[PDB]
C-alpha cells in the first residue's frame, strides 16, 4: 500500500576529558621525602630509593633541594626508569559507527516491516572492542476483514565483545609512574624489589585480547486477536526470549618484574543459555452509550525463566595461541563448572475505565500475581489501584475563559508488589563446594580434606557447606503509592504543564541480610525489614510558539523535590547500620542511606592546639582535629553524630528545542542542587598512608599537604602511617555534590524538500552531537563526577557525525 | 491485497510388524545341546544349566528327550529365569502428531509469509521422542515499483529429543531370553556366571532416559534486486544459518547381576555450535529479439562455516537426580574437552541460454570453483558444461503425424567438482592426546607416561601422536557427465514420457586411505585414487486419462537400469580392497563393491562325501563343503573367485492416481529385480559359535541346522567352534535381494468446493495413508528389510490420519 524506507548512519568520536591526577614519578619521591622526615627518619632508608639532598632552613625545618633515581630501578638493570602516564596508556580514542535500515508495507489486509542493522565500537580502553547486528521482522495479517487478525513480532540480534577486565582504570592510577611499560629487552615491563605488587595494565589488557565471546537472541511472539462481535475482543499471546553467550578465556604466563604465574597456561570455555517463556490471553468489552463510556478488560499471563551455565577449564598448553588452546589440546589438569537455576510468575488482572460524557473520569485495577520465589503461604498477593480525574475545562461553567486550553485533576492510589529476590531465597542452602573454583589468597571454603594425612595425590573425601539460610515466612514488598495532580494547558495548547504531588509507602521490604558474626558459615538470609516513606513534587512547564522572524521554540522544563524517611525496622537490623546509620545510631526517623560519623574540624597547625583540645589518642601537629561532641573533654568512639545526607534539595531538567532556516537545534540540561556526597577517592588523593598496601601511586594533590614549611592547608600531613585513624567516617569525606550537566547538545541541518525530493527523498537531514558534552560543579568538590563520587575518573564525552533519510 | 491460509494436521501410529525371531529360553537349551552333543561332548556340563535327559534312538543318534532350570539362574535365587521377548519388552507403538498453520498474504508493493509449525515423535524405542517447533517469516517489499525490490528469508527451529543409544536394539536381539527383564528383588534383571557379558537393554533404555539435547537453528538471507531498465537486473544477497545443540549425559552406578559400573556417577554438560554464512552477486542479462530469445548470467559467491564444540565432565554426585548433577555439584575428577574446524568456498561462474522460439535450444555454463580444503596448487577448478536440445514437433515437416503432440530431443555433456572431504585432508595432524577420554579395554593411545615409575599421583608427562599424513598433492574429484534423451506426448497430452542414457566418469575419486600396518600409526591420509565409470538408460511412461463414469487415473511407470565399473586404480589401492576385490583379486574392471569369496556347495552328509571330496582342513559330517574352484585336489587360500556384484538387472517404479465422487485414492511402489546381496545376520541365525562372544542368543533358524536325525538341511551342523572357518567369505551369505515394495497408499475424500465454500473454506479433504504396509520378499531371502540386507529388523510400518485446509 505505502512504503516507508528510513536510512540512518552515524560516527562517533569518544574521547576521556578529565582524570584524577596522580603523581608524577617526580612527584612521587617529593611526596616520600616529605612524608619520611615528617615522621622524623633518614628520607634516604626508603625501600625504592629515590637519593635526595635536603636539609634545614635556618629555622630548623626540611627543605628539599633535589633528588636523584639511578635509571633503571634494580641492581641488575632490567627494569629502567620511566615516568609513565598510565592512564594514557591504558586509553584511545574511542570510535563508534552504526547504520540502520528499515522498511515498512502497509496495505490493509495486513502489514510487514524489516530493519537490519549494525553498531561497532572501540572501545575507549584499549584492546577491545563490541559489535551488534540486528535483524527485525515484524508481521501482521488480516484473515476476516474485521474479526481475526493474527501476527508475529520478531528480533535476531548477535553481539561480540572483548570486555575490559575488572576495574582496570582503577589499577591504572596506583602503579607508580616509575615503573615502565617496556623491560629493557622489550618484555613487558613491571614492578621490581619493594615496588607495589601490581601489575603492569597494559600488560594485563593483551594478555585479555583475545577473551571474546559471542551472543544470540531471538525475541519475539505470535498472536492471535478475535473479535467475537461488536467492542468486545478477545487475544491470547505468545512470546520467547532465547539468549545465548560462549567464550573461550585464556590463560598466557607471564613473568614480569616480580609478577609471575610461574607459567601458567590455561583454556576456559563457557557457555551461558537463558530461556524466557510467556503466555497471556485477554478478553476486553467495551461500550459507548452516549454520555456514557467504558471498557472493561479481563486477562492472565505466565512466565517462566529456566537459566544454565556451564564450563570446561583445561591447563598446560605447548602451544600458546587461541587456535591452539582448545580444552582437547591441553595436557595438565582440568575442571567442570556448570549450574542453573529458573522462576515462574502468574498473573491474574482486571481493569475498570468509566467516563462521564468527557468531564468526569474513573478507573479501577485489580490484579493477583504469584511468584515461583516464596513458600505457599504466601505465593500469591493482591493489589488494587484506584484512580480518578476531572476535565474541568469541560465543566460548562468554565468555558467562558477559553484561553485556559485544558485543566484536569487527577488523583490516585495503588498498591504495587516487588519479588525481584534470588530465587532460591527462602531456602537453607548446602552446597557441596570441593574446591574447584579460584580464589584470592586463599578462601576457598571448600570442604574437601586430606583426612589420612597422605598429602593427596588423590580424590579426597569432600563435603557440604552452607551458603545461606532459609525464610519459610518471606513475603511480597507491596508498595502503596498516591498520586494527586493537576494537568493544565493554555493560550492554544502554547502553554502546558502539570502539576502533581507523591506519597510512595513500602511495607515488608525486602531485602538479602548479612547474618549476625556468631551464626558463621552462610549466615545471610533474605527477610522483610519494615518500611519506607518516599514523597514529593514534580512540576513541568512548556511553552511553545513561534517569533515574527520565523523561529519555531519548544521549551519543556522539569523540576522536583522529594523527602525520604526510614520508618520502621528490626532492632537487629536497626543495630547494623546496613540502612543504615554504621551501627552508632538507629536510622529509623530519618533517611535510607544517611551515615553516623566523626567530624573533622580542619587540622592542628601547632603544638598548641593540641593541648587546647580533647585527649585525642593520635593528635599532633599537623593531623586531623576532630571535635568533641562528647563535651567531656576526651574522643573515644560515642563522639559522632548524623555527617551525610543523600537527599539533594531538589533536581531539575529543561530541554530546548529550536528551528530556524532549516538549522535545527536542541539541547538537553539536567541537574541537582544541594546534595550531600561521601567519597573514598580522597583517602587516595590526601595521604600517602590510607590504604592497605605500600607505595601505590597516590592523588596528586597532597602535594599540597600542611608541613611546617607550608601551614593553612586543609590537607593533613604526610605520614608513613595513619596513627591519627585518619579513616574513620568522618566529614573529611562529604563535599558538595551540587552540579548541572549537560546531557546533550545536538546541531542539525534538514534539506529543504524541494529539492530533498528530486533525488527521491523526503527527509534528508545531517547533524553533530555531544553528550556530558560539560559539567558545571561546586567549588567545595575534590574532583571527577559528582554523580559517580565513588570513582576516579568521569564519563566519556561523545561527539557525533550522522544523518537521516527519509523516502 | 490476497490473504490465504493453510493448516495441515496428521497424526500417525508408527508400529514394528517384523524382526528377526531369536531363541525361545526354551529353545535356547535345545540349540546349547544339539551343539554339545554334535561335537560330541556331555551336554549336561554346560555353564548354564539346563540339565537334560537325553539318550539314543535306535540307530545311535542322540535324541533330546527334556529339559529342566530352576526357578533361579544361581545358586542365590536373585535372578529368576525368564522367557523374555526381549525385543518386546524395549518396544511400542511409535505415535506421531503434527500441524502447520501457514499464512500469505501478498500486496503489489510488497508481499509477506508467516508459519508455524509443531511435530512431536514418540519413538517406536521405549524412553525415546522428539519434538520440533518451526516459525518462517518470509517478505519483500518494492521500493522503487518494479525496479528496486528488497527481500529477506527466515526460518527458526527448536528440536528436542532423546536418542535411542546406539545398537540397542542390536543388543536385545543378542541376549538370552532366559535373564529376566527384573530381579526378583524388583531392581534390574542382568546375566550371572557364565551367561554373556552384556547388559539389560530396558535397564540401558531406563538409564538414558534424560540424556536430552536442546537444539536451537535459525537461517535466512537477506537480499537487494535492482532492476535499472528492462532485461538486466544485478542482485546480491546475504545469508547466515546458525544453530545450536546442548545437552547433559547423566552416568549412574549400576550393579545387574555380572555387570557393574563400580558405583560410577557423572554428567557430562556437552555443546555444539555449527556456524555458516554465504554472501553472493549475481548479475542477469536476457534478450528476445522476435524468434531468438537469449538469458546470460554471471556471479560469484562465498560460503565459510566455522563449528566448535566444547564439554565439561565431572564424577562423583551425593544425590542421583538430573537437578542435582551439575559440574558444580560433583565432587570427584574432572575432564574439559573440545575444539573447532572450519572451511571456505569461493565460486564464479557464467550461463548461457538460448533458442529459436521453443525450437532449437542451447545453454552453455563455466564455473571455477575454489575450496580452502586444498592445498594451494589445487584450491581452484574449472567445470564446463554445454547442453543443447530440439523440440522437433515444432518442426514443419511433422505436423502430419498429429497423435503425437511434443517431442525433444535434449543433450548434455557436464563437469562436476566434488570436494566434500575432511576439512583437515591435506594436512599430517598431530594430537597432543594425553588420555582424557573413554575407550573400550584400553587403545587410549594416549602419549601420556609416567616416566618416573611414581605410579601418579599428578599430572604425567604428555606428548604427540600422529593422527594422519598429508597431501600437499591433493585435488579435485571432477565427473564427466553426459547424457541423452526424448521427451515424448502422445494422444493428445495422454501417453507421456522420456527415455534417458547418461554416462558418468569420475576422476581422481577423493577418498580416506588407511596406512599399511608398517607405518603404523597416523598412517591414514586422503587421496586420489583413479577413475570409475557409470552408464545407464532410464524410462518413464505415462498414461492419464479420464473414463465415461467419472473415474480420472493417471499411471506414471519408472524403470532404471544401469552398469558400474573401476576403470583405474594405484597399485597398492586394487591390492588392499577397498573398492572390492577382498585383497585377492584387482577390481579394475569389475563393479564397485564386487566381492571375492569361497564357494559353498552345500554340507557333508556322509564320510563318503568328506574323503571322495578334496583335501580341506576341518571337513567333517554336517560342515560346509567349498568347492575346489583350483581344480587342484587341495582347498586353499587359491581357491575362491567373484561371487558378489551388487549392480541389479534392472529397478523400478510405478505409481497409481484414481479420482472418483471426490473420493482421492493414491499408491506407490518401487522394485529392484535380479540383485545380490551379501549380508552378516546368517551368523547370528545358522551357527551356534560363528562370533566373537560366548553364547549370546542367536536365530531361530537354527533349529533345523544339519543332523543325523534331520538331513538334508542347506544350514550346517551346530558345534561349539568354528573348526571349519564358516565365516569365511562364501557365497553362504549372498542372497537373492529381488524385491518389491510398497511405498505409499493414501485415500482422501475431499469435501466438494461448492460446501467447503458456503463456510470460507475452498479446499477442505480427509486423508487416511500408511507407508511400508508390504512387501514382495523373493522366498530365496532367508529375512527382513532385502533392501536393509545388514539389519535384524525392517523398517516400521507408519499408518496416518490427515486433514488439509485451505482458505
Ligand atoms: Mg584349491
Amino acid at each position: 500500500g505505502q512504503i516507508k524506507i528510513n536510512f540512518d548512519a552515524s560516527v562517533s568520536a569518544s574521547m576521556y576529558q578529565s582524570k584524577m591526577n596522580v603523581l608524577n614519578t617526580e612527584q612521587y619521591g617529593r611526596a616520600m621525602w616529605q612524608a619520611y622526615v615528617n615522621d622524623g627518619e633518614n628520607p634516604n632508608g626508603n625501600a625504592l630509593g629515590y637519593a635526595y639532598n635536603w636539609g634545614y632552613n635556618a629555622d630548623g625545618n626540611p627543605v628539599l633541594y633535589g633528588m636523584t633515581l639511578s635509571k633503571y630501578l634494580d641492581s641488575k638493570n632490567t627494569m629502567p626508569v620511566a615516568d609513565t602516564d598510565w592512564f594514557d596508556e591504558i586509553t584511545r580514542t574511542g570510535v563508534i559507527q552504526q547504520y540502520n535500515l528499515s522498511v515498512s508495507n502497509g496495505s490493509e489486509k495486513g502489514s510487514s516491516f524489516f530493519s537490519l542493522g549494525y553498531y561497532k565500537n572501540l572501545g575507549v580502553i584499549k584492546d577491545t572492542d563490541f559489535d551488534r547486528f540486528s535483524a527485525r521482522m515484524n508481521s501482521d495479517y488480516k484473515l476476516i476483514d474485521d474479526i481475526l487478525t493474527i501476527g508475529q513480532h520478531f528480533t535476531l540480534n548477535r553481539t561480540s565483545e572483548v570486555q575490559a577486565p575488572g576495574g582496570i582504570i582503577e589499577t591504572a592510577l596506583d602503579i607508580p609512574s616509575a615503573i615502565p611499560v617496556y623491560a629493557s629487552d622489550g618484555s613487558w615491563g613491571g614492578p621490581v624489589g619493594g615496588w607495589p605488587d601490581r601489575r603492569n595494565p597494559r600488560a594485563v589488557l593483551e594478555y585479555n585480547k583475545d577473551n571474546r565471546y559471542t551472543y544470540w537472541r531471538m525475541f519475539g511472539d505470535a498472536y492471535v486477536n478475535l473479535t467475537p462481535f461488536k467492542g468486545f475482543n478477545l487475544r491470547s499471546t505468545f512470546g520467547l526470549d532465547y539468549a545465548n553467550k560462549q567464550a573461550r578465556y585464556f590463560t598466557y604466563p607471564y613473568q614480569e618484574g616480580t609478577q609471575t604465574n610461574n607459567g601458567k597456561s590455561a583454556v576456559e570455555a563457557k557457555q551461558e543459555h537463558w530461556t524466557k517463556w510467556m503466555w497471556n490471553a485477554i478478553a476486553t468489552y467495551q461500550l459507548e452509550v452516549g454520555k456514557h463510556r467504558g471498557d472493561v478488560m479481563i486477562g492472565m499471563e505466565l512466565n517462566r525463566e529456566d537459566d544454565s551455565h556451564f564450563s570446561g577449564y583445561k591447563e598446560d598448553f605447548s602451544i600458546l595461541t587461541p587456535d591452539y588452546m582448545w580444552p582437547d589440546a591441553g595436557s595438565g589438569t582440568a575442571q567442570a563448572y556448570g549450574a542453573g537455576e529458573g522462576y515462574s510468575l502468574v498473573s491474574f488482572f482486571g481493569k475498570m475505565n468509566y467516563s462521564y460524557a468527557d468531564r468526569y473520569l474513573l478507573s479501577l485495577t485489580l490484579r493477583r500475581d504469584g511468584s515461583s520465589r516464596f513458600g505457599k503461604n504466601h505465593r500469591y498477593a493482591t493489589f488494587p489501584s484506584v484512580s480518578l480525574g476531572w476535565r474541568i475545562t469541560q465543566e460548562n461553567f468554565m468555558k467562558e475563559l477559553t484561553w485556559l486550553d485544558d485543566l484536569k485533576l487527577r488523583a490516585s492510589w495503588g498498591q504495587t508488589g516487588n519479588q525481584e529476590i534470588s530465587n532460591l531465597a527462602r531456602y537453607t542452602i548446602y552446597a557441596p563446594n570441593y574446591g574447584t573454583t579460584d580464589s584470592f589468597g586463599g578462601q576457598s571454603y571448600g570442604t574437601a580434606y586430606d583426612i589420612t594425612g597422605s598429602n593427596g595425590g588423590g580424590v579426597l573425601p569432600s563435603g557440604f557447606k552452607r551458603n545461606q539460610i532459609g525464610n519459610d515466612n518471606i513475603k511480597w514488598e507491596t508498595t502503596t503509592q498516591t498520586n494527586v495532580g493537576i494537568d493544565f494547558s493554555l493560550f492554544k495548547q502554547s502553554l502546558y504543564g502539570s502539576l502533581e504531588y507523591y506519597y510512595k509507602k513500602a511495607t515488608d521490604i525486602l531485602t538479602e541480610m548479612a547474618g549476625v558474626g556468631v551464626l558463621g558459615e552462610g549466615g545471610s538470609r533474605w527477610i522483610n525489614s519494615g518500611a519506607m516513606k518516599n514523597q514529593g513534587f514534580e512540576f513541568n512547564l512548556g511553552y511553545r510558539n513561534k517569533t515574527a522572524f520565523g523561529l519555531t521554540y519548544d521549551l519543556n522544563g522539569n523540576i522536583s523535590t522529594y523527602r525520604n524517611e526510614i520508618l520502621e525496622l528490626p532492632e537487629t537490623v536497626a543495630a547494623n547500620g546496613k540502612f543504615g546509620g554504621n551501627g552508632v545510631k538507629s536510622v529509623v526517623g530519618h533517611t535510607y542511606g544517611a551515615q553516623v560519623g566523626y567530624i573533622a574540624d580542619g587540622i592542628f597547625k601547632s603544638q598548641d592546639e593540641v593541648d587546647n583540645h580533647a585527649t585525642q589518642e593520635g593528635a599532633a601537629v599537623g593531623r586531623i582535629r576532630y571535635r568533641d561532641i562528647d563535651h567531656n573533654g576526651v574522643i573515644d568512639e560515642r563522639d559522632q553524630n548524623w555527617i551525610y545526607d543523600p537527599t539533594p534539595s531538589f533536581s531539575y531538567g529543561l530541554n530546548i528545542y529550536l528551528e530556524y532556516k532549516n538549522f535545527d537545534l536542541t539541547m538537553f540540561w539536567q541537574g541537582v542542587q544541594g546534595v550531600d556526597i561521601i567519597s573514598d577517592v580522597k583517602k587516595k588523593s590526601d595521604f600517602w598512608s590510607a590504604s592497605n598496601v605500600g607505595f601505590l601511586n597516590k592523588g596528586t594533590r597532597l602535594l599540597n599537604a600542611w608541613s611546617p614549611t607550608n601551614p593553612n592547608s586543609d590537607i593533613p600531613a604526610l605520614t608513613r602511617s595513619d596513627t591519627n585513624n585518619e579513616q574513620r567516617v568522618s566529614t573529611y569525606f562529604v563535599e558538595n555534590g551540587s552540579f548541572l550537566k549537560l546531557r546533550n547538545i545536538q546541531l542539525g541541518y534538514t534539506v529543504p524538500a524541494v529539492i530533498s525530493k528530486k533525488m527521491r527523498m523526503d527527509r534528508l537531514r545531517f547533524y553533530c552531537s555531544a553528550q556530558n558534552l560539560l559539567t558545571i560543579k561546586s567549588k567545595n568538590f575534590t574532583g571527577e563526577d559528582p554523580e559517580n563520587p565513588n570513582f576516579s575518573y568521569p564519563i566519556p564525552v561523545n561527539i557525533t557525525f550522522g544523518l537521516n533519510i527519509g523516502f
